[PDB]
């Protein structure tokens, strides 16, 4: 009864909102997604998501969508290996526990989440530049010049939101990490060396503090990610220029020096590199307590984290569940104390989350670390 008659828009339709819209929609509530995507046919840069069970999976199963979920996502093994080519370790997948944590394509979890919209949840080309209140209306103007109204708005457009004020005046940080993600298409054909290294595995190798890891079959792409410290010089002087394809090869060949050729051939045969600090949005600060009109933010708008602790997406997710629960269980006699409550909890699981990936990264980017 809390959303009677009100209108909620979601920001961004990553998997986190459009997660969201899913569970509050089901249960018949007034949902618009605004997506600064072109269309719902633009490719989602990046690798394979996994939902764990007890976060992701339940928010999944709680929209209806787990065996969507299960149906499309590829249990996935995992290989260490040095950087002469040689396995480690070996930890291949048990048939009993393949829907643990499946690796799903991003643009096939979105399709599946699109799919359990109504038709024209999301408005696509919407990219939201300006939120204020306007009495009892939030006013959104986007980068087209369009303007829209809505009661209730859930900030979900990813770490770099910049419409996060209302709620909190925290700033990104950074954590001190470098990455750099590529894909290789159809690898069988385009990179079959590494692709053979791979045998149908998940790759994972560390040398010298440089991290690299490889999902040989995300829909028929090889992605892979290279991590390292962020060199002292980019501080002061880097000479790197991710524009410039050439000038990020040289370099990666430079730090691959020691790697076998395979790995060498990997990085001369990519295309196009996106490099990005790690950044952190931490929950370190409390969100402001006097807000003009109901608002909150959920994803990595909310709690943007390290990506190397597997707590990213299902972190969001559970945002997601908690709040969607709180806005209709009946438990809560205002929006704002719904809000409020799922605030406190995501504090929690936020900051430990956050905790764990801060944890792992520095041990992962240490010299001494071997897996
Ligand atoms: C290199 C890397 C690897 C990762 N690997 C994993 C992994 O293996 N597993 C995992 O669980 N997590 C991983 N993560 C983290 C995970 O991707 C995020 O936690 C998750 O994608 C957050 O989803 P989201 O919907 O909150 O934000 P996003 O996925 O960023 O989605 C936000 C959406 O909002 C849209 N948007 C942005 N600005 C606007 C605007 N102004 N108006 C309208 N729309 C807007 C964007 O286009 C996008 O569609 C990784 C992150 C990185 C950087
Ligand atoms: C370290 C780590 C990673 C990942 C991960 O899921 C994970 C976890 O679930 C638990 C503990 C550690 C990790 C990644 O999936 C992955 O996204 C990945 O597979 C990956 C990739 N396939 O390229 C990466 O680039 C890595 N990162 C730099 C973003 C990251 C590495």
């Amino acid at each position: 009864t809390l959303l009677k008659h009100k209108k909620i828009t979601i920001i961004g339709a990553g998997p986190v909102g459009l997660t969201m819209a899913r569970l509050l929609q089901q249960n018949g509530v007034d949902i618009t997604v605004y997506e600064r995507d072109k269309d719902q046919d633009a490719r989602i840069f990046g690798g394979t998501l996994d939902l764990h069970r007890d976060s992701g999976q339940e928010a999944m199963k709680r929209a209806g969508l787990l065996q969507t979920y299960y149906d499309l996502a590829l249990p996935m093994g995992v290989n260490i290996v040095d950087e002469k080519g040689n396995i480690l370790t070996t930890k291949n997948v048990r048939p009993e526990n393949r829907f643990d944590n499946p690796e799903i394509n991003r643009n096939d979890l979105r399709t599946i989440l699109l799919n359990s919209l109504q038709n024209d949840t999301v408005i696509w080309d919407r990219k939201l530049v300006t939120l204020e209140p306007d009495k009892e209306k939030w006013i959104l103007t986007f980068e087209d010049k369009s303007s829209e109204t809505a009661d209730l708005v859930i900030i979900a457009n990813g770490g770099m939101s910049k419409v996060r004020k209302f709620v909190t005046d925290t700033e990104v940080e950074e954590t001190g990490t470098f990455n750099i993600q590529a894909d290789i298409h159809q690898p069988e054909v385009n990179c079959p060396g590494f692709f053979q290294l791979c045998n149908g595995n998940r790759l994972m190798a560390a040398h010298q503090g440089n991290l690299l890891f490889a999902n040989p079959n995300n829909n028929g792409a090889l992605h892979f990610g290279i991590s390292f410290k962020t060199p002292d010089e980019w501080k002061s002087k880097t000479r790197v220029d991710f524009q410039d394809r050439n000038s990020v090869v040289d370099f990666l060949l430079k730090k691959f020096s020691d790697w076998d050729e395979r790995y060498k051939e990997l990085i001369r045969l990519t295309s196009s590199f996106v490099g990005l600090a790690t950044r952190i949005f931490p929950l370190d600060k409390s969100w402001k307590s006097k807000r003009p009109l109901p608002i909150t933010m959920i994803g990595d708008a909310a709690h943007l984290m390290p990506p190397f602790a597997g707590q990213g997406v299902n972190s969001g997710l559970m945002d997601a569940l908690i709040l969607s629960d709180n806005l209709t269980n009946g438990k809560f006699n205002s929006i704002e104390e719904a809000i409020e409550n799922y605030e406190q909890q995501m504090f929690a699981y936020g900051r430990e989350a956050q905790a764990e990936s801060i944890i792992n990264e520095t041990e992962m980017f240490s010299l001494d670390f071997s897996f």
